[PDB]
């Protein structure tokens, strides 16, 4: 589980005293001292040691054998982000048969991330990829054929071959965005090499062509349908769908990661929504080489 | 393009589609045959067709990232300030060609002209062409202030910005004509100019040749004037923008590209491609800010 509010045998009254004391994340609780938590939250010592137990337990730490672990890695295939940190957070990388969302303020690293993945995807399972192609649906004109270049170089790959494996299409508005997605089903069947679908800023045009709280219902109706569509595609055709949303509540997306800007080059990525992923934030950086770990 | 051009479709339904509010193909391409059948009062079987034929009509082609990059070094455009509007115009106002912006008073034509008479000076990295502009002012619309604000928002030098904009009042058609004539010198004297802006080209003609009595000659003259500005843009590799103020059988027009602007909820505005060879039809929305021309929300 995630979030404190979901802590077992816990009163909803202390849940405040915990968030009023600055204890928002479970991983922060998991390692706190019962004593200091008792004093800082103004809660009975006996209960501190409990929410800390419940919190640590919520992390799901499992000491597997080196063999058993090796077994599970061949059992599954993911695209690596380029940052072991971020990968770890994501239990390996971007999964197929599923849609992952990356949301956050402008410049949090969501774009770079999209590009980065539109390249690693082409790499072989040994180096972090899936020997496949990518479809980059460009919603707001963010694609930097330059950024794909640097990323490419640093990998010792062939710039032009890299660019040749990235299907590109600008989506000028919702109607076109919807259509483009609709014709996707053919593409994937026409070229089963495709493994990565990237729709940067999916919600974007909708908030634009359906502004205000007056359209809220239709905006969601239309968007949810657009998303339920991309999800299926990913599932049926065994590929990974990635979408980024740019924010500053009844979501469809499977996995949701939030990105935040940190001291200059650095950035933080946290698992918000996810069924199989354990909560926690990790730190990575935006380099020229691409998406790497900090320091 | 356009609905009346839909294959195997009766001209009878073409009306129930325009009377139901389905003007553009892109609106059809994503509608529900079901709802379309109720809204237009058309056989369910015909709806799913109009939509099939409509979706096909959008011309969706999944090009390779490489071929696209090739097309970018091949051409250079001026950015409108709204990534929306630029998307609609496949990058921006193109050179070697004339683009018209027409619409009711306040649709954003003016703002747009000013915004372009500044973005033109920006370097290719920021969306410009590191060039100057000629602003032929037909009805006294230039706002030395509006250039200022737009200028600031770009962290540019007010003074310098204004020094890279050639300005000239064109009091009547005859002067408008002369002015354009002498343009050939200017562009040759100063090859840095890259944006010609004639706001309200048709204006003086409609005034000096009013009524349905002169319409023929009014257009004979105006079209000759436009063919003129077009050539200039082509020959001297620059961009000519003209704006026309209209209020709201395939009619003949000279202008390469034509976009219609409409007012929307207060701040917002809609821009749609009407005439265009290489531009795919569809309307997008943008807004009028103090900063200048930007996207909405």
């Amino acid at each position: 589980i995630k979030t404190i509010n979901d802590l077992p045998g816990i009163s909803q009254t202390v849940i405040n005293k915990l968030i009023e004391a600055g204890y928002s994340s479970l991983e922060t609780l998991a390692v706190a001292s019962p004593q200091d938590l008792s004093v800082a939250a103004g809660i009975p010592l006996s209960t501190a040691q409990k929410i800390i137990k419940e919190a640590r337990d919520a992390l799901d730490i499992r000491f597997k054998t080196a063999l058993e672990v090796k077994k599970e890695r061949m059992n599954v295939k993911k695209i690596s982000t380029g940052s072991q940190a971020l990968d770890g957070l994501l239990a390996g990388g971007i999964e197929t048969r599923t849609m992952t969302e990356f949301f956050g303020e402008f410049g949090s690293g969501k774009t770079q991330l999209c590009h980065q993945l539109s390249v690693n995807v082409q790499l072989p399972p040994e180096k972090g990829g899936l020997s496949g192609k990518a479809v980059y649906i460009d919603t707001e004109g963010t694609f930097r054929w330059e950024r794909i270049e640097n990323m490419a170089k640093a990998l010792g790959l062939d710039i032009d071959n890299v660019m040749n494996n990235i299907y590109y299409i600008r989506a000028i508005n919702t109607d076109h965005q919807i259509a483009i997605v609709d014709d996707l089903q053919e593409l994937v069947s026409k070229d089963p090499s495709i493994k990565l679908i990237v729709v940067d800023s999916v919600t974007s045009h909708f908030r634009a062509e359906y502004p205000g709280r007056e359209n809220l219902a239709v905006r969601q109706q239309k968007l949810n349908k657009h998303l339920h569509q991309l999800t299926r595609l990913a599932e049926v055709y065994d590929i990974a769908v990635i979408i980024t949303n740019q924010v500053m509540l009844y979501h469809v997306p499977g996995i949701r990661i939030q990105l935040k800007k940190s001291r200059g080059n650095r950035r933080i990525a946290r698992v918000v929504d996810a069924p199989h992923l354990p909560e926690g934030e990790v730190v990575f950086a935006l380099t020229e080489e691409g998406i790497r770990d900090a320091e």
